[PDB]
Order: C-alpha cells, then sequence, then structure tokens
C-alpha cells in the first residue's frame, strides 16, 4: 500500500525488500488486483499464507523470499496479459508460485537420488517438485486453510490440476523439452491457447520464466542474489564430496573463479532462450528479456576485468 | 506467390495491386498460411472464391478489390495475434471479410430506406449487412461450393454464426456502442477472451478496423482510395436530390472543397478511436494506429494548403 510500492510493484524488475513482515501484505495486494476482492475470504487467505511461510526453510536461496518473488513475476505477467487468463488460472498460478518450492532443503533432485533419500524412492521423477505439490495439498487440508472452499467441486479440481502442472513444470529438466516444443509450434503457427495441452505448456514456460526471474532484475539485485544461489550450490557440492563423489564445477567450492563464465554459459543456453520464446508468445513480457540481456552483458564485463 | 508479394503481404499497409487475376491467388495464399493447407479442399475454395467475385458489382469502392483488401488486413491481424484464435475463427474470419460486402449496390442503408427498396422492408435493421450474410449463405449452398462440408453439424452451425456476427459488425452504426463497451471493459480489467460475448465484441472491432483499413495505408494509397469512396458517396447524393431530399454535405459533390475538414473530423471521431482501442486490446496491431496517425497529419497538411 505505500506510494512507492504501489507504483513499482507493477514493474517486472521490482524487488520485494528486506522487511519479511510486509511480504504477506504484498501478496494479498497482488491477488486483490489480479483476481479481485471477492476471490478469497481474507481471514483464511492470511491463515494459509502464514502456514506456507512456516513450511519454507532457512536456506540461502530456496526460501520464503524466493517464493514471494516468483509470485510477483507471475503477477506482472498476469497483469500485462490480463485478457488471456480465466478466473481460476489467476487464483491458481499465484498460489502455485507461492507454494512452488515448499519445504525445500537446498538440495537438487540428483543429490536426493545419490543420498538414497526416502523422497527419491517415493518419487522416481521430479522428486522435489512432487513433494512441493504434496506439501501444498497438506496445507490446504488443514482446518481453516482451504482458501478454495467457495469453489464448486468441479472448479476445485481444475485449480488443483492447474497448480500441480505448474509446480511440476518448475523442474528445470522438463523446461528444455517444453521450450523446444513451443518453439516449433509458434514458428509453424500450430500454437493455440484454446488447446488445453498447448496452454499447459505456455503456463509451464511462464513458471520457468518466473522461477528464473533473478536474471531479469537490475544488476545489483541479480549480482547479490547470485551469492545466495552459490552458497546453496556449494553446500550441496560439499555433501557430494562427503559421499565420495566429485561434484560438477557448478557445485564445487574450489572453482569460485569460474562463476563468471558459468553464468555466461547459463544465460546463452537457458535464460535468453527462455525469455526469447516467452516474449514471442506473450509480447508484453518483453521487459524480462530486455533485463536478461542487460545482465548477460554485465557478466561479459566481469570476464574482462 | 512472387518474391516481393511474399515479403510485403506481411506488412499491414500492403496494397494488393491493379492486376485483378492475382487477387484470388493472393487470398488462397493468405488462408493457406493463416489457417493451413488442410483447412479447405482447394477445388471447393477456388469455386467459392470465383462465384463470390461474380456477385460483387462494378461499383467505385465497394467492389471485389475492397473485399480482398479487407480480407488482407484481417490476415495481417491474424498472423500477428495468431495464438489467440480458434480453429473455427481461423477458417471463418477470412471468408467473412471476403464476403462482407457481397452484392453491394453502392448505396447506404439510409438511401435504401428512403427510396423504399425491397431490402429495406425485408431487413429493417442493418439492411445491406443482413443481405451480405444472406448472399454468402446462398453461395455456400450452391452445388460444389460448401467449403465447410467436412465439419460436423455443430461445427458448421457455429462457424456460420461467427461469419454472421462479423458481417453484421461491419454496420458502422453498431461500432460506436461496441467500441465504447470494449473501452470500459479494458479500462476496468473486466475484458476477457474466455467470455464468448467479449470475444464477439473484439472480433466486431477487428471487423471495423479491417473495413476501414484504407486509413491505415501509406498516404498515396489512402489519397487515391478517397477518390473512389467519394465517387460512390456523391452518386448517392445525386440520387437523394432526385428524391427531393437535400443530402448531407458528405455525399454532396457541391461541397467538394470541405472534404479535408470532413476527413479530419472522421479520423478524430471514428478512425483514431477505433485503432487506439484495437491496439490496447491487441498491441501487435499498432502499425495500423501508427499509419492512421500519419494520415491524420497528411489531411491536416492539406487543410493548411
Ligand atoms: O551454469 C552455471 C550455473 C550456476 C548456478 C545457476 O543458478 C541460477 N543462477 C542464476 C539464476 C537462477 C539460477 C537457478 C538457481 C536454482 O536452480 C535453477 C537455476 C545457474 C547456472 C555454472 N557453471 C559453473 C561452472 C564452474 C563454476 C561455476 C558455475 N556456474
Ligand atoms: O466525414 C466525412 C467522411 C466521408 C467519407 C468517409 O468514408 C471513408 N473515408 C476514409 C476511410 C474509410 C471510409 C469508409 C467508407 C465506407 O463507409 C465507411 C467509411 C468517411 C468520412 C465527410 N464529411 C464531409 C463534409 C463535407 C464534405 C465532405 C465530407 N466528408
Ligand atoms: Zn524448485
Ligand atoms: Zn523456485
Ligand atoms: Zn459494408
Ligand atoms: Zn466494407
Amino acid at each position: 500500500l505505500p506510494v512507492r510500492l504501489c507504483k513499482e510493484i507493477e514493474l517486472f524488475h521490482f524487488d520485494i525488500g528486506p522487511f519479511e513482515n510486509m511480504w504477506p501484505g504484498i501478496f494479498v495486494y497482488m491477488v486483490h488486483r489480479s483476481c479481485g476482492t471477492s476471490c478469497f475470504e481474507l481471514e483464511k487467505l492470511c491463515r494459509f499464507i502464514m502456514s506456507v511461510k512456516k513450511n519454507y526453510r532457512r536456506v540461502p536461496y530456496h526460501n520464503w523470499k524466493h517464493a514471494v518473488t516468483v509470485a510477483h513475476c507471475m503477477y506482472a505477467i498476469l497483469q500485462n496479459n490480463h485478457t488471456l487468463f480465466t478466473d481460476l488460472e489467476r487464483k491458481g498460478l499465484l498460489i502455485a508460485c507461492l507454494c512452488h518450492d515448499l519445504d525445500h532443503r537446498g538440495f537438487s533432485n540428483s543429490y536426493l537420488q545419490k543420498f538414497d533419500h526416502p523422497l527419491a524412492a517415493l518419487y522416481s521423477t521430479s522428486t522435489m517438485e512432487q513433494h512441493h505439490f504434496s506439501q501444498t495439498v497438506s496445507i490446504l487440508q488443514l482446518e481453516g486453510h482451504n482458501i478454495f472452499s467457495t469453489l464448486s467441486s468441479s472448479e476445485y479440481e481444475q485449480v488443483l490440476e492447474i497448480i500441480r502442472k505448474a509446480i511440476i513444470a518448475t523442474d528445470l529438466a522438463l523446461y528444455f523439452g517444453n521450450r523446444k516444443q513451443l518453439e516449433e509450434m509458434y514458428q509453424t503457427g500450430s500454437l493455440n491457447l484454446n488447446n488445453q495441452s498447448h496452454r499447459d505448456r505456455v503456463i509451464g514456460l511462464m513458471m520457468t520464466a518466473c522461477d528464473l526471474c533473478s536474471v531479469t532484475k537490475l544488476w545489483p539485485v541479480t549480482k547479490l542474489t547470485a551469492n545466495d544461489i552459490y552458497a546453496e550450490f556449494w553446500a550441496e557440492g560439499d555433501e557430494m564430496k562427503k559421499l565420495g563423489i566429485q561434484p560438477i564445477p557448478m557445485m564445487d567450492r574450489d572453482k569460485k573463479d569460474e562463476v563468471p563464465q558459468g553464468q555466461l554459459g547459463f544465460y546463452n543456453a537457458v535464460a535468453i532462450p527462455c525469455y526469447t520464446t516467452l516474449t514471442q508468445i506473450l509480447p508484453p513480457t518483453e521487459p524480462l528479456l530486455k533485463a536478461c540481456r542487460d545482465n548477460l552483458s554485465q557478466w561479459e564485463k566481469v570476464i574482462r576485468g
């Protein structure tokens, strides 16, 4: 509600700030403008949000701050393509984003598999993501926490299906296949948002874009956020070493100095193609791609000196 | 088919040229590229196109050339917003544009009513437009002309209803209310393409935009097309005078030198608002609004001398 936030929350590169106790208010604000005032009962929406907060952990990157950050990117996409999405899709995608990393420990799917963690035996594919969806369902089942109580059953199942597909798509491993399919479909003209499978893929791509949105922030934010990502990655690399396994340089603390190149390779191979394809499908998402290109060239500048 | 045409047909301000016998080929190129090669049985489409041509009259403006010119603007809107349209809209809209002035006599609805022409008794409202649709149905029902023969009964009924509304929407009297409603729906965030009635309204505006597209061409095309518009209009004013009715200045050749002011009034009151509102709803249509603004200046230049 403060004047500066009302204005700057509409910008794609908004940063939600260091005051944790304001992020919940920021979130309800976004869903009030996106969905409307009558979409959720306020008391139980707030109860739901605080439970979701309580179930994110104190890890350097995959934390409560990141959840609210991803939800804001989704908000900025919803508000600049306000004409495309249904009542349920708007409700569902903000909530999905807010819950998409629920109960993350700071470890990748491959570390869970190599450790032989219980979750890996339960979910052979997209381990952490299936857990994220499972957590969000458990939180919905808590007394007083079903923010979708007012929906019909038919509509309730639709929004839970919107949420699971969305959360599963944040598995970056599914992104490469998804982006590639959408590229061929956009170029040939077969792409069609009235086709549910096509729509599901666009939403999948949107989730990636939001998930990766630290690369679309202004340089100082992107740069500082990078410390948090690597602190988490290196901790995992340490744990690989403890299992007797040489981790990839990405996660290896001893290769700090190759970070500038490593990021460069990631922007070219993952980030630019993601927002390039997204901007093609939804042209109003242009500023995300613009800001991505700016950070790419900032990383190029770190290589030189 | 030829190299220059293939490139420049993607531009909003493309002129289809003076060679009548290429226009049908230009139209099939357009449906093949925006719908697909499998949408229509080629032999049936060519028969349909030719007998549609046969039922346009040798009149100064509302002729075959204007039918294909309007289909082209629609094609250009489809290709820059392609992801939004149903398979049925991809088939029906180019047809609707091709057929939207079928059997135009060169006279307004007002003249037909004042003359007491039989059409005025048959269709009290949107007279010529109801006739245009009636004509396109008669042509669809000629042996070998049902280009929609492989559709289901359900699919046939609803593509004809798409065409009906699109053609009816070309009555410029209905545009004012339609645009005013869409403006409020856009401003308040109420507008939504998952609502069928909203979808109809937007298509109606696209229809208005395509029908008026001579204002969105480059100056020399727009200037010369104005000669043809006024040749029809002045012929109607002659005929009004013969009924003992003083015609409005717009259709009075004795008011020739007020044309620039009349054009300027039209751009400010009708054309700019149309493309402005269309660009809000469909941002990739911006080149139309841009060309309209450029022509707005050209008419202001003419006023000055
Ligand atoms: O590609 C790298 C990379 C590393 C981290 C990374 O995470 C992100 N970076 C920026 C924005 C978003 C991310 C997310 C973090 C969470 O999981 C998905 C990626 C990306 C590439 C990378 N390769 C390296 C080789 C040697 C030394 C360092 C290297 N870094
Ligand atoms: O507003 C006029 C006007 C006239 C023609 C007109 O037709 C179009 N002009 C440009 C683009 C498209 C059109 C279409 C033609 C078919 O019917 C819809 C308009 C528009 C305004 C107009 N008012 C006048 C007063 C005195 C003398 C001349 C005047 N002209
Ligand atoms: Zn995740
Ligand atoms: Zn995430
Ligand atoms: Zn007409
Ligand atoms: Zn017309």
